[PDB]
């Protein structure tokens, strides 16, 4: 059951060290104090964050941080890195004694709850009662005569948010950036009104060096619903030349949308209008934002209120891609291709195709009406949204990247690496593990590959594209995915997800010639250490 | 201005460590085994507490655990010992960069408020909602609605009250101590029902062995009001010889206060009729029961209503007393204290005390009428009410001990050793900070006695007691508290705490002759984490 001192240190070894050092000579004094500031609010999104996954975290810190035996020693780090006392990439065994399986419900729901009686009780309330209960930015307590009740998370994390919001207070009033200072203000008010709305827009305006993100946002911590929502950071420097050449992605949505491979009638006509796309360095991460595999690139709002009105804001965190690539992708490409496509596998193509990814998140069907009620991809599908989205943007994706190198918006040598270089990555992401959505919606298409003749199993154990078969099969799961969706078929969602959402055995034969290879990375915030000793009062 | 290393690893050894070792060789395995569960809920309230403390504890934990030099590893020890970022010895000086002087408003209150703006809201009130928003167990916080609500403590701290109440119901089953059973079962309840009165009566029926005292109690945490109350724990195992030497003590009560140095309209004819009276060997603590300097004793619950109604119960650690006493109240007295006095310290008449201070904490003005408005003397008296409350417990411990001398209950030898054990003592506590409300307290009576020449100072600098005098000016200062609550006259609490509040010239020159001593104690709790493996 529980692993040793060196069996614990391997584990973690899985996530590659890397110093993450950000060039920070090129901003004036004053960002550099403002990013301070920043860097400062965002380490309270860590125990923020800690206490979302399990109430019984900051206890069990106590406990481990007493323990400065050699295995005592490997067990914090462990906890820390996975924020808990759950191995992340081995389905959530424990690794630490006297600690019960992990909730899916977090710290999300009443003491004592099942899904089912929350269900049940949130079925029970009033229209306007259950769309506040199944929110992303309330939690949902038992209150004194025992009744389930909505507490709105300004209110459930006050003190931890009001500090926050200090600090980004303070930081609006050193930035000399228009845009941030906005932000700034707006999202420190946020925190403590509980409406994220206007503070989203500003987010999405920012046009400035510093580009943080901070807030409660992904809501793949609630196992149960996948209603709400978790505290992260990202904070990076704008990585201006990378940031202008994508500037024109923007413009290729609507275009997107139109010929989305789905009943025409529910293509969106019209989306929101603001489409900013940010290449960034990060030099800090929290909360949500560290814990695991970690964050390579994102799509937020994730609340399809805002973002069916206004758009949403692609962030490529560059830095932490590259990492990826390097230390993760090109060795596994060495076992999982064979030697004649291994020079098929490309940053660019890896690149482009997360882009890619974070574009078609923004696109097919988001609000819905299923039986007679207005609602959402998301709501219908509880906890199958997050597999199935992963899904669908990462197919759709490709669908979309072969539909901008066919009119020429992309580079025609991606045709030669687009498919091989993501076949290499289906088994970087299948090592994050079949219950994480991104593995999980990795294994799917997979399966759907070899179910359809679009990638073959070689004699020697490695698998290949099969050119032919590939663009044909990229369109029909990109079918497949969105019209489940947009029925709202929670059913269909599970039943695919259960049978296809698996590791096929010749996928865990390549899978056993990889363990002398890293899974993901640990960053170290080097930059952010500094910034904060430096320039942070 | 921050300490380096060596400088923290000093100060944090005024805290002498000790192991705290209990005999629990005489339990029956249940109840070892309930014991485990029962301080595996304690263990919670650590860090129910230090978020309680500051909003900003958690983030700054983890940076301190990844600090590992041995500054870093100094400053984690000072952070866990103080449960913050400030010297609960000096005047709550931080010794972490960064840090902000210590809120006064814990995180009891709303992000971004006042006292005034707290006072205000309340004010605006109606008289049905004022008595939630200033009740023990809510915290107030900014709603989205811009305006100030109330937050049961069950709906704040819900995540872990669930698991420290499983954990109790887990205990329950194990044990086999019938009343041990009741008590745990209720306050599992009451940590999700907020209504903690009948696990407070539960509490007080308790015949047992095992001693678990978990919930939220006290309010000195709340440094604006003194409203809210924090979670600790004190679990412990009943001395059974000890605690039937005080059962009778118990009868005295309503006599005492039937004799109270007052305007005989202030007396209470009729006590809650409980006072159940425990010594207890402590093997844990946590929360608000660990940090800086160790509880001793304690009279709860705190909540006058349960308190008027039903009574309270004394729990008094005798391990804990004999530590303080032998490490602490005996090198002391060898300074402080002229020679010939010296022999006139005793751990029977410090025990002894200890107890009419808890006693005494149950008897005099609770439930008060102040300007039309029934209230308590807490609540009237706000931020100063704790060292007034310490300081009438201690001085009217000494009347109570003095009366039960005089009536034949107590035996004639606390009579030599009564006042000089205590003035020894006096120099002990005030050692805690002039900011701890038993340190500012006992100023205010150490400063009593110098100005009504119960004590007086000699040319080499020690104290010592004037018996001819003592005894009218414990009195004196006995109506003077008592009264002063009973009109819940803030005001002049806060002149009196101001003015008598502080440490004279005479007392600092002893205080300069102790600097070797240590302050307290820190608990090495080696029983308990035997039980938890
Ligand atoms: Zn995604
Ligand atoms: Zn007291």
């Amino acid at each position: 059951r529980l692993p040793d001192a060196p069996t614990l240190k391997r584990m973690t070894a899985r996530f590659a060290p890397v110093d993450v050092k950000v060039d920070v000579s090129k901003l004036p004094d004053a960002e550099k104090r403002a990013l301070a500031k920043i860097l400062q609010a965002a380490k309270i999104m860590d125990p923020l964050f800690l206490s979302q996954a399990w109430a019984g975290n900051p206890t069990l810190l106590l406990d481990l941080v007493e323990d400065t035996t050699p295995l005592g020693k490997e067990r914090l780090h462990a906890f820390l890195l996975n924020k808990g006392p759950w191995s992340r990439l081995d389905e959530a065994k424990p690794f630490i004694p006297g600690v019960p399986p992990k909730p899916d419900e977090g710290n999300f729901y009443p003491a004592g709850a099942t899904k089912a009686e929350v269900e049940a009780w949130v079925k029970s309330l009033p229209e306007a009662q259950q769309h506040a209960a199944t929110g992303f930015f309330t939690t949902v307590r038992k209150g004194p005569d025992g009744k389930f009740l909505t507490v709105p998370y300004s209110v459930e994390y006050q003190g931890e948010l009001g500090m926050a919001a200090k600090l980004l207070r303070e930081a609006a009033a050193l930035t000399q950036q228009s845009t941030l200072k906005r932000f700034l203000e707006t999202r420190a008010e946020a925190f403590l009104s509980n409406d994220y709305y206007a503070s989203e827009v500003a987010w999405m305006e920012l046009d400035a060096s510093v580009e943080p993100t901070i807030g409660p946002y992904e809501v793949y911590e609630d196992g149960w619903f996948n209603y709400k929502a978790a505290f992260e950071a990202f904070i990076g420097v704008r990585d201006e030349a990378e940031t202008q050449k994508l500037a024109k992605f923007s413009a290729e949505l609507q275009e997107l949308e139109n010929n989305l491979p789905i009943e025409p009638a529910l293509r969106n006509p019209k989306l929101g209008a603001l489409a900013p796309i940010r290449v960034i360095n990060s030099l800090y991460s929290s909360g949500d934002g560290n814990r695991g595999v970690q964050t390579a690139a994102y799509n937020l709002p994730n609340d399809e209120r805002v973002a069916a009105e206004k758009g949403t804001k692609r962030v490529m965190l560059k830095n932490i891609q590259e990492a990826k690539f390097q230390r993760v992708l090109v060795p596994i490409a060495k076992v999982a291709l064979p030697a004649k496509d291994r020079k098929d596998v490309s940053f660019d193509a890896f690149f482009t195709h997360i882009l890619m990814h974070e574009l078609m998140h923004g696109l097919g069907p988001h609000n819905v009406t299923v039986a007679g009620k207005q609602t959402t991809v998301r709501q219908a599908l509880q906890a199958s949204s997050s597999a199935i989205e992963e899904a669908k943007a990462d197919i759709s994706g490709l669908w979309a990247l072969q539909r901008l190198v066919d009119k020429g918006t992309l580079d025609k040598e991606l045709q030669r690496t687009m498919y091989t270089t993501f076949l290499a990555s289906a088994f970087r992401s299948i090592r994050f593990g079949i219950d994480e959505a991104h593995g999980k919606g990795i294994a799917l298409q997979l399966n759907h590959f070899l179910d359809t003749g679009a990638v073959k199993v070689n004699a020697d154990g490695t698998f290949e594209v099969v050119p032919d078969k590939m663009q044909a099969s990229v369109t029909s799961l990109t079918n497949q995915l969105m019209s489940l969706q947009a029925k709202g078929d929670r059913a269909a969602a599970e039943e695919l997800l259960a049978k296809q959402g698996v590791v096929r055995p010749s996928v865990q034969k390549v899978l056993e010639k990889l363990k002398n290879v890293p899974v993901d990375i640990e960053p170290r915030y080097v930059t952010a250490e500094s910034l904060v000793k430096d320039f942070g009062a």
